[PDB]
């Protein structure tokens, strides 16, 4: 799911997030749906956070018979999560929350060799939605949400090999025949690996909106259609290159060179669009099932390309992502008034088309499984408790003059906590 993660609630995880925007057993699921808050008879409140620890790793050698193995370079992270959903009259109602739609956290060191295209790359969002519901007949409920999403984004790439690459590139040929090809290679061989090749960073708030659809058949079953819409986020950020300004101009298809002086740098980054579809069954008095097929439009995210004051291009990367799919089916079993327990499975398809592949978005097609149980305390109180284990595949990622190989696993882990009036 290329960058995107959807941890916001611990009883969603525990189903490995299916029927989302069906399951109204806690405020949880009105982020998802707006149109979910058209089931609550009370004011609700639920916080918690999602511990993300993944395993993600690199391998491969370099050209420069250098090492190109890049160890755990996906970092532990918490992604916490507050909703409140409220009546407002018996045919409409509102709620609000604070959730992360979007992150990423690659890091290598300053000193790897296919540091060039692997450094150091993190986002850091935050969406703040205030949905609004309004019931109709005895079945449809219309939902609308609105956001203010928080970026902190800081890319930054080295310079691993490439200069030992580029030096012998140039006496391998005519031009290091000459004092010239000699002293233009002479300066190459010389960029230690943690020369920063490139730094942009800055942060920003976006906008979008969300509408939400509810259909019931009656209390125990129904099914949902959402709508989260795309994200354009226009940064105004920070551009060091600490490559002497002489590297400049030649074309070399290398991050503009400053000298090491940070210049006013723009970079559009686009959150793309997810469309929904999940379904909610209860059909014991114990036992229910929910399920959702969702497909985001990864279409919208092409490029990352910096530019400068005067609108010049600084940085810049191919991404041309394109649409994909996530699938998930669970169950959720009422043991008690205590007691709740829940199961899940789901899989979703990288969108990135392998060969655009890039190891600082070391993404694979991935594979959850969870287990979660509620405890009530009294009809008021509730505290959720879920994991995931998740799994994705071995993919082969050929990028600048290197080749890499990238597996990698994650465990989750979270807790909510719910009240009620
Ligand atoms: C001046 C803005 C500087 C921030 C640059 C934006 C970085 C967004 C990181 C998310 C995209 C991840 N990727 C493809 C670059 O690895």
């Amino acid at each position: 799911a290329g960058f995107q993660l959807n941890e916001f609630s611990s009883s969603g995880l525990g189903r490995a997030y299916s029927g989302e925007g069906a399951i109204a057993d806690d405020a949880g699921n009105v982020s998802r749906a707006p149109a979910l808050i058209t089931m609550f008879d009370r004011p609700t409140f639920s916080a918690g956070a999602v511990y993300i620890d993944p395993d993600v790793n690199i391998s491969g050698t370099s050209p420069s018979g250098r090492s190109l193995k890049a160890d755990n370079i996906a970092p532990t992270a918490w992604v916490p999560n507050m909703h409140f959903v409220a009546p407002i009259n018996d045919q409409f109602g509102w709620g609000a929350s604070i959730t992360s739609n979007y992150g990423l956290a690659t890091e290598f060191n300053d000193t790897y060799a296919g540091g060039s295209v692997g450094g150091t790359t993190d986002l850091e969002t935050m969406n703040l939605n205030l949905s609004g519901a309004y019931r109709l007949n005895n079945a449809w409920s219309f939902g609308l949400g609105f956001n203010a999403v928080y970026a902190r984004a800081k890319i930054e790439r080295f310079a691993g090999d490439l200069g030992q690459l580029v030096a012998g590139q140039i006496m391998q040929s005519p031009a290091g025949q000459t004092q010239q090809g000699q002293a233009l290679a002479a300066t190459a061989n010389g960029i230690d690996s943690n020369t920063k090749t490139a730094h942009l960073n800055g942060n920003q708030w976006g906008f979008g909106w969300n509408a939400g659809i509810l259909y019931e058949l009656d209390k125990n079953n129904r099914y949902a259609l959402t709508y989260r819409s795309e994200v354009k986020i226009d940064f105004k950020g920070n551009y060091s290159s600490d490559l002497n300004r002489a590297f400049n101009n030649y074309g070399l298809p290398i991050p503009t060179a400053t000298g090491g002086a940070t210049q006013s740098g723009y970079l559009t980054l686009n959150l793309p669009e997810m469309w929904e579809v999940s379904g909610y069954n209860r059909v014991d008095p114990q036992w229910a099932i929910h399920y959702s097929l969702a497909y985001t439009s990864w279409s919208q995210f092409q490029q990352l390309k910096a530019t400068s004051t005067s609108g010049d291009t600084l940085f810049q990367k191919h991404e041309g992502f394109k649409d994909a799919y996530r699938i998930a089916l669970g169950t959720t079993y009422y043991y008690d008034d205590n007691w709740t327990f829940r199961t899940g499975i789901a899989f979703d398809d990288s969108p990135v088309p392998a060969q655009n592949r890039s190891i600082s978005i070391p993404d694979q097609d991935r594979f959850w499984l969870s287990a979660g149980t509620t405890y009530a305390f009294n009809k008021d109180a509730s505290v959720d408790v879920g994991v995931s284990y998740m799994h994705g595949q071995s993919v082969k990622i050929n990028e600048g003059p290197y080749q890499f190989e990238s597996e990698g696993k994650a465990w989750l882990f979270g807790t909510n906590f719910n009240y009620a009036f």
